């Protein structure tokens, strides 16, 4: 009772807690089931950062606001501490002597005490049944999620007691309400301001990005890392006076480098150094004043802020206990005298502070933030139309070539993002013809790193990749309770590094028609339900879907013939091989195109680009003739893959010469390579 | 650190500001440097302590 | 339910009790000539006052 | 072959960024029997690729 047990009548009397915002539903919740005879130990399920401590000490303030029902008043509530109770145990078994003797005091004193349990997942097992089990004493608890699961339902009498209530975390205004009921906390402890867009863009987009923390806890991260922060930089001396304290502490160097002389008359010059050290020794005292004026004004409303928690603690504690004169006394009379020269005081610092920051903004959670995350902040500045528009711009700073792809695509994007399909589907319903290594994977790459801001953002499908039935339980990897724990999912590695995903749906034609109806409730609804049955939300994925039917007359039909020629007569084929479902489905139909006659030099000069590197590191520099790079076109330009051999007949016609050139000490480092014209057959002359 | 017997801990300026903030924060107090080691963990423990007896420290 | 009063008298108790709370602010009055008007207040409190003693009563 | 690298157990990789696999096929035997000499090499090019085309992928 007393010495290794407490009353919450002191504890919620000398109040101890934070406040509390609009905790409607779990709390009378919790007077209903604490109202029933038996099972009245009500346990919450949630995690701590909902505020399950704090939903605790709201009722505590419903207690000690008196706003509790005619059931629960009058209770003489006293809480155990096995933080004391570990006191005076030295000999081996005497904190469960006071722990048992606790179950003394308490057996007698026979229903008077509700007990909480701080962190009820502490409270061993065999013995904390009897005494419940007969009745002995009246308790509430809370516990985790999954705790609570592996918590009451295997027990007999542990699932009659133990009882389920709903207690959930909260949208995005109901947040912004527990950060402004919690700002008078955060404003008058950390010597910080709170304004209302700093709590509604912390609650909207803390409940929006982050689906891992909690709210209010993560803005309870930023007001708390970032207040803190303002306050430290504000107690630091400010810039203009660091960067002349640079310049005064190297002049008086200086000045000291030049009184200890040898030669007189060449070393007395030291007047006009003598006069600049006055001047910025007047300027800096001038500025580091400044900041004691501001220091001033920290001064008045530092001690007004002390009597003015003062004071609104002594007009809520004059509700409280009740004195008559008091009250009128604060009501008219003392505090709205504070408030008006509280004003005053924000004008004061409306008008003294010019270096140093007292107010809170978004752009210092944009300095915690940018450099908590370290994704760039310029894609949180660019909107989504912008990025629309200007798609064709940053599209050609690095990818070469595929106009009507850039445009019409640009088209599926543009329509896409802005809603002018159905939004049950997913991002980009496509369907694209043209041979392999064109830039697919580099297209991929480049809206990858731009939309999505990464090089290593990709996974590709082509249908005889096709991990099976059986895959799907790979990637659950074992059933939960079989070994693995180590790993389990993979789905944790490369949904790990990227929870989106641009997908290369290699040839759709070629594959089953189960494909087109697997396929078709991947381009119908957003989601598909795959082969385990569950289904996992495609709006979040753009549908890429390619394909290499046509390859002769794509590669031929490339070079001054207009491409919509090809794209409508692939069209006669692609309704003749599909249903007009499909048709209905994809938007436009693009087809890739190899590049014309200097884009393929584009093509051979950029694969040579590598070979610009690699030798200017080592000494090396080509300047490639149209004619010999030509050599390596038109030797390499094989009509059976495209560009595919073209490479071959690079590193394999001229490097595998050149590699013998260079390293058998024919091309001498440090001078200029011509790729010249000789016979067929290339060779490199220095 | 007083006697001198130790190394200077220079650039990287991100990572020590970052481990002040989480420093500062009241309600979530103390840091924990967290990577695959060989980044210079305790060196950022060094970069915080050289900051402090510096006197740079804000 | 049966343990606890009901709705009407706990919106009255508030806007009575609220009332006679303004009445405390306003006996300490600062100008006793421009501020004659709450004798409203003072005979609609007596009446709040009487349907009280009737609704406690019950 | 698209990386030289290989994502095994624990989510590490295995460095193959500069060494070489190697595969001696027991497939094309007959085939290049047929293909020597007399017969078109392209050809054999052709259905010794669709027998891969039974077999592997491309
Ligand atoms: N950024 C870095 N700055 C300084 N030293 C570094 C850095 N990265 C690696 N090192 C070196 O790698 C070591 C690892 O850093 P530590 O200071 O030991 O941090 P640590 O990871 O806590 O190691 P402990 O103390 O054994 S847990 C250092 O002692 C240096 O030798």
């Amino acid at each position: 009772l007393k010495k290794y047990t407490i009353d919450l009548t002191e504890r919620a009397e000398q109040g101890k807690l934070d406040p509390v915002i609009g905790r409607d539903e779990e709390i009378r919740r919790t007077i209903q089931v604490l109202q029933r005879r038996t099972k009245n130990n009500p346990v919450l399920i949630g995690e701590p950062g909902v505020g399950k401590t704090a939903i605790v000490e709201g009722l505590a303030q419903r207690i000690i606001n008196g706003e509790v029902p005619e059931g629960l008043k009058g209770r003489r509530v006293l809480a155990l501490d096995m933080g004391a109770l570990v006191a005076g145990a030295k000999y081996r078994g005497e904190f469960e002597e006071r722990l048992k003797g606790v179950l003394n005091d308490l057996a007698k004193q026979e229903g008077n005490v509700i007990l909480f349990i701080d962190a009820l997942h502490t409270m061993a097992g065999n013995m904390l049944k009897p005494a419940l089990a007969r009745g002995e004493l009246h308790c509430v608890g809370a516990t985790t999620l999954d705790e609570y699961r592996q918590y009451i339902e295997k027990d007999a009498a542990l699932e009659r007691r133990f009882q389920k209530v709903f207690v959930a975390e909260p949208s995005v205004e109901d947040t912004i309400a527990i950060l402004r009921g919690l700002k008078e906390r955060y404003e008058l402890h950390h010597h910080v301001q709170i304004t209302d867009p700093a709590i509604v863009a912390a609650a909207t987009l803390s409940h929006r990005y982050i689906a891992d923390r909690q709210l209010p806890d993560k803005a309870i991260d930023l007001i708390d890392e970032a207040a803190s922060s303002i306050r430290m930089q504000i107690d630091s001396k400010p810039e203009e006076l660091d960067r002349l304290d640079r310049r005064i502490i190297q002049l008086k160097l200086e000045q000291q480098a030049l009184m200890k002389e040898s030669d007189e008359a060449s070393k007395k010059r030291l007047d006009m150094l003598n006069e600049e050290l006055s001047d910025k020794e007047r300027q800096y005292s001038e500025l580091e004043e400044e900041w004691k004026a501001e220091k001033a004004s920290l001064s008045g409303t530092q001690t007004i802020k002390a009597e003015l928690e003062q004071a609104k603690i002594a007009i809520e504690q004059a509700r409280r206990v009740g004195d008559l004169a008091r009250m009128s006394e604060l009501q008219y009379g003392k505090i709205p005298e504070l408030e008006k020269q509280l004003e005053a005081a924000t004008q004061l610092e409306g008008k003294t502070m010019r270096l140093l920051r007292n107010k809170v903004t978004d752009a210092e959670i944009a300095e915690v933030l940018a450099r908590w995350t370290g994704i760039p902040v310029s894609r949180m500045m660019e909107s989504e139309r912008e990025k629309l528009l200007r798609m064709e711009q940053e599209l050609h700073h690095r990818v070469i070539g595929q106009n009507e792809a850039v445009d019409a695509v640009s088209n599926a994007i543009r329509r896409s993002r802005a809603g002018l399909a159905d939004p049950n589907r997913p991002i980009g319903s496509f369907l694209f013809l043209g041979p392999t290594g064109v830039g697919k994977t580099e297209l991929c790459k480049a809206l990858a790193n731009f939309m999505f801001d990464s090089d290593e953002a990709m996974v590709r499908i082509d249908m005889s990749e096709f991990m099976e039935k059986h895959s799907v339980s790979r990637l659950v990897g074992a059933p939960p309770g079989y070994v693995g724990y180590e790993e389990g999912g993979y789905l944790t590695e490369a949904v790990r590094r990227r929870p989106y995903s641009v997908i290369l749906l290699d040839a759709v034609e070629k594959a089953h028609p189960d494909v087109f109806n697997i396929l078709l409730q991947v381009l119908d609804d957003g989601r598909l339900t795959d082969g385990q049955g569950r289904t996992v939300d495609f709006r979040n994925t753009v549908v890429i879907m390619t394909s290499n039917l046509g390859v002769r007359e794509t590669e031929r039909k490339s070079i001054g013939l207009i491409h919509q020629d090809n794209s409508t007569d692939a069209m006669e084929e692609i309704k003749k091989i599909f249903r007009p479902e499909f048709i209905n489905r994809i938007d436009e139909v693009v087809v890739f195109h190899p590049l014309g006659e200097q884009h393929i030099a584009s093509i051979a000069q950029i694969q040579l680009k590598r070979l610009y590197k690699r030798l200017e590191e080592r000494g090396y520099e080509i300047h490639i003739s149209d004619e010999a790079l030509k050599l390596l076109s038109e030797n390499g330009y094989d009509p059976v893959y495209g560009a595919r051999p073209l490479k071959r007949a690079i590193q394999q016609q001229i490097e595998n010469p050149l590699a013998q050139q260079i390293l058998s000490g024919e091309l001498v480092p440090g001078k200029v390579i011509r790729l010249e014209v000789n016979e067929d057959r290339i060779v490199a002359v220095q």
